């Protein structure tokens, strides 16, 4: 019955997770002044760029020049000596306004619980009882092992940190009856960016002490647990330089570590109409709102959207054998207690706040301040 | 016991498909002059322009005005009119690339990431693969057809498919009862009527595509739904590369480990195993050992053999999970470079993956069965 | 004594004269807002793209797409056929913030008068008596069929005209004791973009009738006067299409054709902070004002500034022997009814409002509407 | 019967002067694999960017990361803290080159455009060159080579320069009397002081530069006059092109008559024909022909030979200026053929032509004068 699992994360340095991170500064920045922009902002890194590409119609006067370069500054790019420099880099922005026949057949004179989806697609939910925010123990510690870098960087608690990583934890499972349950971390991968003035023994030893046994319970940590640090040696230079990034290109980081499915659409860089975005957060707050209703031990939550089309095309639960209910009656009280509308889920949510930056890395869901991360009491 | 699955696709002229397509050629032009050309060639789309970006290490010397141009061409967009011309547009290259390592070009006498892989297959169509995901491609892909040979010369190269199947299950199997919705959207020109266009949704492409046991009185169509899809392509939405990863594997059946696959050559591990783990899972399947399959390749650094494989058969086999393993483990090497051997993945055919999906069509080797000893 | 002499003109599709164009219609936006903008805006074209590069500091809020695209609409490319489409080009922009050490230097904390001149350089100014618009003949006759052109196919009268054009006149001279009196053209040469839909000899027609004749006096035109009309056959694809142009590559065009003398610097895409354009401006008003003022037949007049100086460094006055005055007169009765510091001549010449699009084509000199083109009545 | 006159010059690292660098590097880089390269190569600077644009007929292939990344490294910006850094900018090559002609290249057994250049010369220096551009020129060069030795070390590469020199005339010729007014502005590092830097500027550049016999207690210094320039190259100032054509010729002296040089080849008349029209200037002046002189040489639509030259002399001649035409002739062809041959055109030495002036250097076929006859 046993077997392993594996998960990424990577931290914000990654040229990838730079996109992410710039297009939600971009989107939050709008949303600050109106409420009600429609974003669709796309970034592209590569050596010495920063490239904005894509739609966005909004009151908000916004100032990209100093959104994207204050965000660089943020993840940690100022010298050349990082690969990288938010006071020297080149941003190119093409930015245009939302096409008028998709304004026209979503959003436009309609009443806002009404608003058609943003586009057509597939999104998934998914939660797990095996941790206490309800999602898998790999991705977990993926997440948490970036974010300890981050922190430990910022506040200079070991000052050579520099802002790219990537992490990769697999532990070994036993299931039961459907659920499943993590036993041990088998390996640990660590590789994070770093200034010239130290050497590997001792970031490797401090990998270990301050960052490993610092996010990962002792419990899963034996002796047979392969530590792989700073694997392939010396990484001085990270970031954008020699390496090209895009936005939503770590769409299975950004959400359950290859646990449960994707639909395929991107999170940042949009606003609530997407449903790409909004409705993957609604199926989250599902799919958590299930287990923590002790419902199911494991779920997987599927919806469906067409352009223009307010209401859900299709909703799926899939229980993994691991509730009394069928899925048929799971479903019954999905519909009862949810209206997977864009325009509802946005009140519900809170999806207008400017809270999106902080989504951009160390994944979507398993934080108890986003209001997805709220389990509904359901009624049945 | 039924339940509702759905899957999308979209079309050639879809702005994220235009940049697979792209980063796929740049690819291709690359293997055609240099089997051992490294590519990781990124393709963003917007207005007017087309990006290149990434890193590559080949002695290919490639005209990048020509294989960006002809793949626009090809893709159907030759005119301001359909909101982006291969012949006006844009072509901005921030590639860098450089040559071999020079000791080793002389060196004349001749995979380490922690990571998985899922392959999946399923009996319930004759493609092994999902029927959602297999009409929301077929239904794109005669979009193209119908546009190309002059039927319906009001259609323009960006479309969007989606595919709801109503299922039941038996034994783990997942068995198609009827299709329930489906969703169209196609880009046209600004003479037709909406009334003509859904007809002709409906009769010559939907009726054309599906089995007609599948349709019934009760189907939902939403059939141009937006309304009004004369803005298209690029200058409506901006692509990138590695954006519709959904749609060039399975559809969201299975699972997904991370990784999008166009405009990497075959050292990207998670190109070349993914390939090879369908490979497994479809011959699985076709040998008549299981009706659907998950599976799992765990690769580990410092090992070119798999650290793991697990194989999740939903109860669709008679055997169990481990005796499935034990016949992978005698029939597959699933080593990164006996994988780009087996599967002849230095041949320049990626372009051709870039749209309709990666998996279930009868053009690639990884899509040809292995005929098993057990 | 004699010689011929040959200057050019452009159309406004010419490349090089849409980066002007768009540069000036970037400039006038932020004018119409904030009157105290510095913009220091390049533009560059090539296939399918528009990119502005450059340094703005202003109050405006600029919808760059919209004030590009509808410049590119304005200059009439709206097709493939044409070789540009302002509806589906690639516009990118990257602007940023004026450099703190420059502001610093020349504008920050200083009364109007006070501002220094926002770079060092050296300008000209030139007037001559030969047409009353007080312009070499050559450059006036250029830019007067350039307009004719544009004027007709706006119009309507030839619908089969396209924006981009080029044409040079060469004039035959005597000189008359330092002053030049053009006696006969010898040459034109015009080509002009057009629609697949006509053919060469009803283009070569319309051009030598309704073009040429209606713009250049007909004492000048004779039996020997070289007409080459279309000189390289059919031109139906222009503008950017396989070519480049960027912002400032005109500049002899835009002044004086040849004649007299430059200082090296553009004008388009600039406040009246940049000397530049100020003082080139207002040496054209001095040499204007000498010349009407019955000082001299021509003159040539040099100014010279450095970076957060307000006055000039130098002024010099040549008047080609066709004075009764000397030079040193001529200079202290300039100096008498001028004050060169731009923060004086931006409130002379009025140059804070936003009629520089106006400029960017046709020649900055010798059109009357313009504050520079009015003399300044002289005391001595 | 004295008069004031000003002209400029930049440094390496002026933005507008990078550009001109790179597009003549670009050039070189063509006309090395390829003699026969036609190039009309743009390059635009801004914050963290190079772009080239262009077009180009070649049988070369370029490497654009290496050409333009050595000569921003050989310009001299390496890091982050001086605005710009060959490591780590984005080159953009948006280029479009085609292959020569195919039924022309298998012909394996072997200009039109109204308008006029100008060249200029006179006898007031060695050079043949004003003083006033001659002098700005040098002291760009000489900080520079103060930078590039570790003399001055805070100095960064963009600089710009102005001298204006009061002149007395002696028929028609000028002789300069004494320079009136010197403006250096240099980009420099954060620690040095506005103090040390114009000490440095008048005692170290400026005097080892100026002939003492021009400088007095009276000449003005406006050194660093904007008080603070940390922040220089592209970062503080968008370079292209083409927009330093004055730097490059005459200093406001002569006459110009359109028209930039770089980035583009020999087959481009306003540059070979403004190189012949120097030629002429100078060996008239060192001839002993002419103390100063202007030289008008006028094309034609359909005449390869000049249509028309006019010799414009000032009145530093005895021999009248129709005289003067007919030793031109009979010493000069300027047919652009002729030019090109006469001159080496196709040799890849333009890079060095793209900072300190065309004209008045040591070491191109234009300024060796020609022995004349007559
Ligand atoms: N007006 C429209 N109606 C329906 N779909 C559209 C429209 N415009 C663009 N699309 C499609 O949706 C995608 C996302 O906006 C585009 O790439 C395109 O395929
Ligand atoms: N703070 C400054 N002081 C003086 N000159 C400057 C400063 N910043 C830039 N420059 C120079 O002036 C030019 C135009 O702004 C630049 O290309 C550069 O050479
Ligand atoms: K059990
Ligand atoms: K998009
Ligand atoms: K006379
Ligand atoms: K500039
Ligand atoms: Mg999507
Ligand atoms: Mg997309
Ligand atoms: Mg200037
Ligand atoms: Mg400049």
């Amino acid at each position: 019955g046993t077997f392993l699992f594996t998960s990424e994360s990577v931290g914000e340095g990654h040229p990838d997770k730079i996109c992410d991170q710039i297009s939600d500064a971009v989107l939050d920045a709008h949303l600050q002044q109106d409420p009600d922009a429609k974003v669709a902002c796309e970034t592209v890194a590569k050596t010495g760029m920063i490239l904005l590409a894509g739609e966005i119609t909004s009151r908000a006067a916004v100032d990209y020049q100093k959104v994207v370069r204050e965000a660089v500054k943020h993840i940690g790019y100022d010298d050349s000596s990082k690969g990288f420099d938010y006071k020297t880099c080149n941003v190119l922005v093409a930015l245009e306004q939302q096409a008028p026949d998709i304004a026209q057949g979503v959003h436009l004179d309609r009443n806002e619980e009404d608003i058609g989806a943003g586009d057509q697609g597939l999104m998934f939910g998914y939660a797990t009882d095996e941790t206490e925010e309800c999602m898998p123990l790999t991705i977990v510690l993926a997440h948490k092992l970036n974010a300890k870098l981050a922190e430990l960087r910022r506040n200079g608690t070991l000052p050579w940190l520099r802002p790219d990583s990537k992490t990769q934890v697999t532990v070994q499972y036993m299931q039961d009856r459907g659920a499943v349950l993590p036993i041990r971390v088998h390996t640990i991968v660590i590789s994070v960016q770093h200034d010239e003035e130290v050497c590997l023994d001792e970031m490797r030893d401090a990998l270990k002490e301050k960052v490993i046994k610092a996010v990962v319970p002792a419990k899963y940590l034996d002796e047979d647990t392969i530590y792989h640090l700073q694997p392939s040696g010396r990484f001085v230079i990270g970031g954008p330089q020699g390496d090209a990034g895009l936005t939503g290109r770590k769409i299975i980081v950004d959400t359950y570590g290859g646990w449960g499915a994707h639909g395929g659409g991107a999170f940042s860089g949009k606003d609530y109409t997407k449903v790409d975005r909004s409705a993957a957060y609604a199926a989250r707050w599902v799919a958590k709102s299930l287990v923590k209703g002790g419902l199911c031990r494991r779920v997987l939550v599927q919806v469906s959207y067409a352009i223009g089309v307010s209401h859900p095309l299709s909703i799926s639960i899939f229980h993994y054998g691991t509730s009394q209910k069928s899925e048929r009656e799971l479903l019954e009280i999905v519909k009862k207690n949810f209206d997977l509308r864009p325009g509802v889920i946005v009140r519900d949510l809170d999806l207008k706040k400017p809270i999106y930056q902080r989504t951009a890395a160390y994944g979507h869901f398993g934080r108890d301040s986003f209001p997805w991360e709220v389990p509904k009491k359901l009624k049945y």
